[PDB]
């Protein structure tokens, strides 16, 4: 992540390497103990069979709830609800048959099944099926179950994908009509999600200069919708050092406000996590987007003193 | 939901009721089988201890990966990484001590530990840790891990919270200047995420009249950012049945475009589910908000034969 | 597919159902035979271990060739070549370790390894690794490894996506300037891939009326690239019965000529299969594409006598 | 390939050489072990018989699915459906008879058959039938099952085969009417599939001069379909270094747009591989064609610092 050092990189395969090391150590331990290998295989298979039976029972319990949402969430198809509860029905059925056979055959089935059902019911009722924070985070960032992903794609599809192409023309028109504003959009990404409405409050050096020729278009039934873009001057030691089209990333305001509202269910640590994820997703979207053919420069910063003017000027002078 | 029958209601406690029934049946069958209750207790406790030890080993494997992101995602504290990977360290440690004691005391040990490690490593390496679709959906909808959650909270915080209060004044000004527009903003919510750029194309029975007095504000560094609303005409047999400020919910455009990009990682079933969730979340927010003093009327619909103009007219006739 | 009855539908899960039935029958047979279940498990695990070792050997043989394309096909990364040859290195390594351990432990290893390597070398050298036609077809249609897929996504992204949106304007201009041509593009899809240059040669009834106002645009360094579209009159029993913008699907000409050329390596049975696949892919692309908002009507037909004029007229009058 | 070093050469016989080495080593170690050769022969034959029986069972499972598409994909002949699943019926039957005989004759049987069926059903249901990436790639590039194969052949049959012959005449006419354009069409092949809509944007050193006399013909119902080529000017230090008929290979636009659509099922590594394959296929077809009498010069390049104008100039100076 070239944006900021504090942006987490995507999760790799460290867990798999640790699992391989664990498997090697366990095999070495089994070899050293010198117990009958047939017993090792028998007990491993019996353990996996018990896990499969527990999965079946937990899936039936989940089905008891999911069947209430058949007509709305699952389009009135019982097979779809069963697939949502117990994974692929065919594979799960095959594994369940194998588990039943090998548990009934290998050296009381009904009593062990009763105990297993009791254990699963206890796990469900006491709410012990809660995944660890790291596991939930990995699941969410692998399936794109974040608010930051949706916010970044909203900010790209709705604003950047419609503004970046014509920004060069608007800048050219402004330059001819009147002060050599840089030919790029400088988006500020405060990782603390503190986005003031007027930049001059953020830093005394930043000062409004003038607006750009407005852009117009039809959007979702609201026609003549207009996109403005203010021009600011980077005031250094009293004398202008640069001018650019500065603008905060508005989804960060939504993140902050969501963090502030109780009904949102958004915590302040969730705020930092999702702000960093938004900054990381926007970078990828722009890197793969043809519209950003050297058109914008995402600026991300953390407030520990600090001057936004210096940050923007550093990213500009380069 | 009153919005549309296809909107899924929040998950209840059906799973826990089924778990209670399963537990009662399991206890009844244990009574029927008539085996030493102490043996039942011993094997149940040993099963739970094995589950706890498996959790420990899987958490260590996850720690192997999470430790790489310490300085970025966990703020440099090893305790936070360990907590993320193994829940609460104190409770996990207590249960681990109890499990080890009761495993080594009740009627080998290192052999069972090696087999448990083998099983856990095999589960991780083979990628059998995935959760069923229903469990992932439940976790996401309980922890607010959807894209339709942040999108709804951006739509409210950023457009509606800033437009609804002044809509009465703008409509009053327009009425004085001319026109009997209804004093409410109608937001159409296509569950299929169609949302064309002009309503007339969606239905030739919907015609434009004129815009409202623009509203201007300062937002996230942009000066004089303005919001425009378009008045529309509801014909019926060619005659003006009614007039209102129609508008599409723009986040559905983002949902559609996300579903249309391979980089987004967003599917089409995902699109429908997130659209329904967005409708529900927006309904809840506007139902528990002060701004919505009967200032808006969400309209949701699904394609069948269908005429949008009749839908809006029916909602208006109330 | 509603296009033609002869368009194959996508492959389902019949193989999985047959596999489940086979597994049930085999388990019943094992139960009936009454042999020691421990022996069953031992021999099943040993068979799977032998399969894994054979996979390792075949993957090493494949690596011996793939290592020559490291700098071109695999970006100079040895790990990428190994992952391409032996699948996921970590999972394959874990399974290989387990196979070695259980084959060496459970009731000579080196002799059997030599024999297994001999068998794998014989399979490779004699060219016995040939997948059945059905398996290759399933792999290709699941991973989109067809010429028809690329041709359909070329015909949509290069021609239809730039013609359908603005076709209505050209039709309206032609109508006002001059004969009420239907407001849709009628694409003919000869499943035999026989595409003549002049329609009147295909059928005497098909007669030409006039051209449409040319469309123009800039494409890939060639500007003023024009897209003409002829209008034909449907002549029935001597008198006109309709007029439309009729046109063949030109990628079928590429399919035919490719089948004719020897350097292509394309067969006539391949020609029919790929023509059907192209017709089925274009249907989906248009089904979920916004541009085809009732803009085109794909006509697919199989020659057996036969009148193209009658087919077009049937699809028109409806 | 002479085009670019990144173009992968066709697969050779490295795998078979490695298989020969493996077979020789296995025979040497069998000699070293010095054990009954008849036992070696028996075990080898039995292993091959087990493989054949597994092939039979897997083919029957595949037949269970293929029989549903008999009338569509196999023309209603059960023999063709069986051939598609079990290779050649006669050879498979002969090998099956030999396998059954040698299994029932050499030193139970029904038990081994049931275990083999269990293993095959488990392989199918668990989805372990997938091939390694380097084997799917080999099969596709041997059987011409690539997306780029059809695109290269469409580009040849439809543009080049119809343009190259008359390019000399068109250039002669333009030269007489004015300009010293080189008598060759230069096709740029961006391996990254950039291909912007105007070369000037790609490089400001590439300026347009004028168009060529249009070419007209009849194509698939449409007639007066015109092909236009744009002459471009090759500047150097602001001075015209050369002039040529530049052009991008449009199929790369299709490859890029396919990679950008989720429905296409097309990835980005897929995009790069297919672009390289398209370049190779076009080079081969144009090197073994009569039309290309030095009438074109394919140019391939990769982004690094890099100037397109210098690349084209270097290719022109030859
Ligand atoms: N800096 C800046 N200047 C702009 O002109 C602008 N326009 C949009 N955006 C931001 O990019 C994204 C695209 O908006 P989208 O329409 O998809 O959702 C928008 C849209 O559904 C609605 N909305 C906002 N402004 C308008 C508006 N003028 N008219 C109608 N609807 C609006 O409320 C949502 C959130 O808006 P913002 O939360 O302030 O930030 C948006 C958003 O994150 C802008 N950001
Ligand atoms: N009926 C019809 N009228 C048209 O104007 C037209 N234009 C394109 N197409 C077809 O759509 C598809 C997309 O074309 P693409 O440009 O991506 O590949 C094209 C393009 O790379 C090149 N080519 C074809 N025509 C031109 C042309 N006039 N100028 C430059 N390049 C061309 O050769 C490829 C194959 O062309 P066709 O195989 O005859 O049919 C094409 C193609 O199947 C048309 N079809
Ligand atoms: C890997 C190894 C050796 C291991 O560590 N355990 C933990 C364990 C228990 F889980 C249960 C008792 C002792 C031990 Cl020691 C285990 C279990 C089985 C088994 O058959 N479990 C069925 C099963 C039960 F036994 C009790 C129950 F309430 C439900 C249930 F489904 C096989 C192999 C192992
Ligand atoms: C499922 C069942 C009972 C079965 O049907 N076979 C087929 C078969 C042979 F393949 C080989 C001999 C007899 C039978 Cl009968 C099998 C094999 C093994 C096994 O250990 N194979 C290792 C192995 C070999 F034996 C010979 C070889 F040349 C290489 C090699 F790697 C285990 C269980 C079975
Ligand atoms: C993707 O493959 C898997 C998927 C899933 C899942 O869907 O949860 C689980 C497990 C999968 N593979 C691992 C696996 C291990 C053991 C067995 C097996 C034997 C086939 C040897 C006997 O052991 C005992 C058994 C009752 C567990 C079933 O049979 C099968 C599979
Ligand atoms: C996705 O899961 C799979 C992937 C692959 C693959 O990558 O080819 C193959 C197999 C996979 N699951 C099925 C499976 C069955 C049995 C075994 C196992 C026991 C775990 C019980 C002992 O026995 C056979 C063994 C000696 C080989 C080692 O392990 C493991 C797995």
């Amino acid at each position: 992540s070239s944006l900021h050092p504090s942006i987490p990189c995507p999760r790799g395969h460290g867990a798999q390497k640790a699992a391989l090391v664990l498997l090697s150590a366990c095999l070495v331990t089994l070899w050293g103990l010198g117990e009958p290998p047939e017993h090792t295989l028998r007990y491993l298979v019996l353990h996996l069979a018990s896990l499969q039976l527990g999965l079946l029972l937990n899936g039936v319990c989940s089905l008891a709830e999911e069947l209430r949402h058949i007509h709305s969430r699952y389009r009135g198809s019982y097979w779809r609800t069963v697939r949502a509860c117990l994974g692929c029905p065919l594979r799960r059925g095959a594994l369940l048959l194998l588990s039943i056979y090998f548990y009934y055959s290998l050296p009381p089935f009904t009593w062990m099944l009763a105990l297993l059902g009791l254990s699963q019911a206890l796990n469900i009722l006491l709410g012990l099926k809660g995944l660890a924070p790291a596991e939930i985070s990995a699941v969410c960032e692998k399936g794109n179950f974040n608010v930051a992903h949706g916010l970044a794609w909203s900010y790209y599809i709705g604003y950047l994908r419609l503004i970046l192409p014509e920004l060069q023309a608007r800048i050219r028109t402004y330059n001819q009509h009147y002060g050599a504003v840089s030919q790029r959009l400088y988006i500020l990404l405060p990782l603390d999600c503190g986005v003031p409405d007027n930049l001059s409050m953020a830093d005394p050096n930043i000062r409004f200069l003038d607006k750009l020729p407005q852009q117009t278009g039809d959007r979702a039934g609201i026609k003549d919708r207009v996109y403005s873009n203010s021009i600011y001057e980077l005031l250094e030691n009293g004398q202008r050092a640069g001018t650019c089209v500065l603008e905060y990333a508005t989804p960060l305001q939504t993140l902050f406000a969501m963090s502030q509202y109780s009904q949102a269910g958004f915590s302040r640590e969730d705020r930092l996590e999702q702000a960093k994820l938004f900054c990381r997703t926007l970078e990828d979207i722009l890197a793969d987007a043809p519209e950003s053919q050297n058109n914008c420069r995402l600026i991300a910063y953390q407030e520990p003193s600090f001057s936004l003017s210096q940050e923007v000027l550093r990213h500009l002078r380069q």
